[PDB]
């Protein structure tokens, strides 16, 4: 069960839920410090006091007193009227990832919400009732959770089995009384990072799983290619730089490869070079590669860099996941908090930042397949991997193309926490857009599983066309068995996209790093 | 009936057999002079010549030579091992744009491929048999193309409800026997840029309808608000700056808005200012503006600067769709010409333009969105078009949201014709990934039509909130009945989405300038 | 020599000429008798104290201030002063020039309203070597770069000389120039236009094309250098197959620069080769030819022509810009007075964008071609690097690619700019282009290309001395070949190089190589 506390939630707590359909449970304390707040609160709005979304209008529109025999009717306009979004709907997971997200905000319990409004949250993610979201309409996230707040007053839309059916039939359907939304429950719902925050949350923690994935493959190839361990060595990195994710990739690299009987100690590699030199010449020529190229050697420096970026952008995850992002705010014997706690520029910085950071993981990923497919940086293997007759066959030059394309498309996502447009009057002109930048991560983070399907299907292919099998560490071999388990080894060429696809939705359900973890115990970091 | 003849198509034509499944015919005389070709060049490859693609690798394994006995299988591995595309897959109306510019370039007659393969590719679209075409893999269009030369020799899936089929089953269902691929039938289907020149054509004729509905409603709106007619006088544009789309889009605006009795002309402007001026003072302050917002005056200017984008655009297009795209290339008596016909730059550039002028039309939509929803700019109406108790109803204002949303994601989008990453070895050095670019123009065409959506909807809800319904102009109340048959006038405020989606598809469809042509005779150009 | 700025026949040539040569500008008796006749007819009605935009009301947002005609002066040097707020970088001497240049060009159609005098006073500016000192900073598409402009006009804001700023006062003392008088109209007119982004933009479309013409020569060397197929040019392949404009012009020019080469080979030739390299007896046989190049040796004409396509619309566009009444309001005589937007520059805002685009292709295929030759794997039979003694001891060329590799990605880091409009002035300027800011960018791919191509050229002149290939060089190829060498010596040991690339790239931002063909051969480039 996990304990939704606006105190101790974490990221993969969040994907348990969302992805896993795990259990959420509302501790007796925050339900309790809930009510307590709700009640003093309530006792505020009573005589009739300026209260921003309680007692005056919304937005620029805060000039407009509003008396408090419209509590109801205030709220439900605003959800009504903000529930504006456009585009496709968040899938079933990333929906109930945004819904688990406000309902840690709400059970920190400064929102000063009716504990009901927790507990039917956690009811139609404990029951599986998941609202219809449309991606579009946030400046960083009241429209997307304008669509979660109708579903609580039985309004808007629910996602049932990929389409949205009216919230009126599913509710009466399971027996669900619609709730109606009293002083500032409507605006605590919809008024805070939810959305950006949630997505942020699944494509963080899948972001990570890709980096121990990129570091599978990338180590199934550099045995297959028969590489130098140096680049990996702890005194590198611990001692000579270091940047905590270069540590880590470095510490993955090195326990991956374990006992694999391919790769070369640099001390064997000087020594068969230096046995290969004659001494009667002042400069001669070396078929032999003392280090290999850069997307062979620097995987540390580049994969720790984005993993130092993803665990900088967990942590604010994190941070903000367990935050009153909500307005305005209640406290002991205070005055109400008017702030913009809403502002969603930590995270829209945050995954502008993994968006960049999952592109050149990208990037890195894709070199290495034109390194393994262009014969003359194979290191020995035959071109694009052609079992056959070359020419007549052309192996996985076909499939080396796709990847190309998607480096080159994930590099034409720009940055969105910066291109903040002015609206409402201009009471809102300075945003962050944040979930486009979570969406834009998501993206990126799609397109690698892609090029790394690639990547995983020529790292197989390479090894049972030098037939190095025998020689790969226990890692090597378990990721090879699962590659193919799936896909079988390329004889004549055929049809690659079924291919490819089935070894991109695998990774995207970390089915590596699974295998590693089932078949090994390399604890990855 | 479209003529498919490689020598005269237009991107119109195009769209009739995409969009309204128009039927296509191969004139004698291009289905004559392809046999002609067909039987020289078939001659030529008998004698076991060096001809790349049919006696060679493909790519950089053209170093490796093939006798004319492996004619089939050549052809076949290709189009198998090649066919690696990822991602989503084109709607039935892409992938039959593809199709008809495939059809067209061998309808050129320089290809050199058997009439049937024509004859077979029309079959496909004046049947229904559509490819499944990913959108993923074109490095500008081997993959795409790849999938749809599948289909004709019955392998790959077709696009049956919006699933990919087994082509196999379809074909035998409809009791058609694959064809079989001969001497660089294969290279040719696949060799060229009908996928960027196809998707391409379908938005940039998408892109001048939507400048023509821009301007529609850019009219009502300036009619609602009483604006100025001087900015789109003649002089000013055909006399002073003679710019085609400028020239153009003042023409359209002045008989759009033609027999308005809201509209002022600058005489009447400038006489009532005059009158409302005392003569005892130096500088005094009046409430007249003789001039509008840049949003309501510089119209011509900048949609003038879009149609001219989408003028040069069309015109690459019509100049690429009857071009010979495709390679090795045949003509009388004269060696086999080895070129790069197939290189996607003039269109990549073309669609990255036309991704950066549609962006620029949405930042004037959205604007003039803020410029009708703020008190202080909307000239005499309500905030956010509130008709009742503002502040206890926000009206338009959670609307605006996703339209400067739209604003900041388009603008997220880069160009991809400079993304070129070097692949195949190091054959492909330089590619124009123009694929990319087309479908980036589609994405801001797309978010367009939901900014627009917005646009309409504020406009018709500005005119029966002044009460200004009887002065508009025959245009104008074309324009507002056409929104009003979609969506009701917004007394209290109340759920927006479906209503933004219910007019951005209209859009889509054209039904704005529809309108405008069939209860008017505005011949809008 | 001299030039006739009418507002109606200017071309981007006649304005580089006037920018970068000193040519002398004239305005002819035509367009001020026409100045001079819509200023009185224009003054009786500014005399009326009727309300007309800029003249007798307030600027922008402010329009709804009404002003007395009895303030004619003050209101338009109030605007010209609290205008002049550019900040940043100063243009440089042939920038500033185009800038007034399409300034004076603009206000010689006529229907601007302003007197004979100022036409002359700029006119007068360009003609006696009077540069304004422009701020290149600050204008959201161009107010405060022609505000800096205006400035000088009436004795106030800096002149450009020897680099520096110098008060424009002393300059025009140090003259016998009195300053002027702005009237009615003559301080906006002077600043409501494009004529920023239209002189900048001119002077980079322009150099664009002589840098599409010079990465085609030598291009045309490399190919002869490596001996690549002469195949992918062929007329009937572009002529007839692919009728692009550009596309046919690129073929061309390689097809007149290869002209006479001994090293190029015919696709006959090769496949000739390469049958008599196959043996009858094996299906699938590897062979060591080429029948065909890559992209970057063969697909020339594709991105090239794109390159110029582009080039030739913003060249169009910039033309009608030129000779555009690109202010506001207008005067149509017999009219009443235009009211619009002319100022908006948009079409130009997006042409310069384009070119920004269209150029940083032209040197992503520069850079794979250097690529091309350093490699030993894809050169062709060259040494690796070109490394004429020792490899490994000497690297040759090894270093000199990456500030050229570098400089590919640093064009790519550089965004379209038109459609970055930010609302101001009260939401009165709520849609604009920054059309400056585009042509800033082209400006700096064009720049950036220059040493690209530097690079290139170092790189083809070694290629061909380390092969011993001169000798086969065609008359254009020997020709590109000496006026390298002429700059730099060929590369024997390893040497510092950063001196060389630099002397290569001023020769060809300046035409040297697209000169040396002129000058060397019969050859007319298109
Ligand atoms: N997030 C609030 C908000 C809600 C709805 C809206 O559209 C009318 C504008 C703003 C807020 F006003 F920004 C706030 O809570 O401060
Ligand atoms: N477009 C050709 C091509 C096909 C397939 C391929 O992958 C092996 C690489 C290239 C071409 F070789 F580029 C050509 O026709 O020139
Ligand atoms: N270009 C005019 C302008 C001048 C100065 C200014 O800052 C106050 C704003 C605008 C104009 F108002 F745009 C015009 O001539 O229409």
């Amino acid at each position: 069960p996990v304990s939704v506390d606006g105190e101790t939630l974490t990221v993969e707590a969040v994907r348990r839920v969302a992805e896993e359909r795990a259990t959420v449970d509302v501790p007796a304390e925050s339900i309790a410090k809930a009510q307590k707040s709700r009640e003093i609160f309530e006792g505020i709005a009573e005589q009739n006091i300026p209260i921003y979304g309680v007692t005056t209008g919304y937005g620029e529109m805060i000039y407009m007193q509003v008396d408090k025999s419209k509590e109801v009717e205030l709220q439900t306009n605003l959800v009504r009227s903000h529930s504006a979004g456009v585009g496709p709907l968040f899938a079933e997971d990333e929906a109930r990832a945004i819904v688990a997200a406000r309902l840690n905000t709400l059970a920190k319990g400064h929102s000063a919400v009716r504990p009901i409004i927790l507990e039917r949250l956690a009811q139609y993610l404990n029951e599986g009732i998941t609202p219809a979201i449309p991606e579009i309409g946030s400046l960083g996230d009241l429209a997307p959770l304008s669509h979660v707040a109708s579903t609580l007053i039985g309004e808007g839309y629910v996602l049932r089995d990929g389409r949205p059916v009216e919230t009126a039939q599913v509710l009466a359907e399971r027996g669900i009384e619609p709730l109606e939304l009293r002083f500032k429950e409507g605006l605590a719902l919809i008024n805070g990072t939810s959305g950006m925050t949630g997505l942020g949350s699944l494509v963080v923690g899948r972001a990570l799983e890709q980096a121990q994935q990129a570091e599978i493959v990338t180590a199934l190839l550099i045995e297959a290619v028969r590489g130098s361990t140096s680049p990996f060595l702890a005194e590198g990195h611990d001692i000579a730089r270091p940047h905590e994710g270069q540590i880590d990739t470095a510490a993955n690299m090195r326990a991956l490869m374990r006992g694999s009987g391919l790769t070369v100690e640099h001390a064997d590699l000087r020594r068969e070079l230096q046995k290969d030199k004659e001494a009667g010449k002042d400069v001669q020529r070396s078929e032999i590669y003392l280090q290999k190229a850069y997307s062979l050697r620097a995987i540390p420096q580049v994969v720790g860099a984005v993993r130092d970026t993803l665990y900088h952008a967990r942590h604010k995850l994190r941070i903000e996941l367990n935050s009153a992002n909500d307005n305005p705010l209640f406290f002991e014997g205070k005055e109400i908090f008017h702030g913009a706690n809403f502002h969603g520029q930590p995270i829209a910085f945050a995954m502008d930042f993994v968006t960049i950071a999952l592109t050149q993981l990208g990037v890195l990923a894709e070199r290495q397949i034109n390194r393994v497919l262009n014969r003359h940086l194979s290191y020995g293997l035959p071109e694009f991997l052609v079992s056959g007759d070359p020419g007549l066959h052309s192996g996985f030059a076909g499939a080396q193309y796709p990847a190309t394309a998607l480096v080159a498309e994930n590099r034409t996502i720009g940055p969105a926490s910066t291109q903040s447009v002015p609206s409402n009057g201009d009471n809102q002109d300075v945003v962050s857009m944040g979930l486009i930048s979570a969406r834009n991560a998501r993206r990126v983070l799609s397109n690698n599983n892609k090029i790394l399907a690639v990547e995983y299907l020529a790292a197989a292919q390479a090894v049972d066309i030098s037939g190095r099998f025998d020689g790969l560490s226990p890692a090597a071999k378990a990721t090879y068995e699962a590659v193919r388990r799936l896909v079988p080894t390329l004889g004549v060429d055929r049809y690659m996209a079924d291919d490819i696809e089935l070894v991109a939705d695998a990774l995207s359900r970390g089915e590596f790093l699974r295998a590693i973890a089932r078949e090994t115990d390399i604890q990855l970091r």
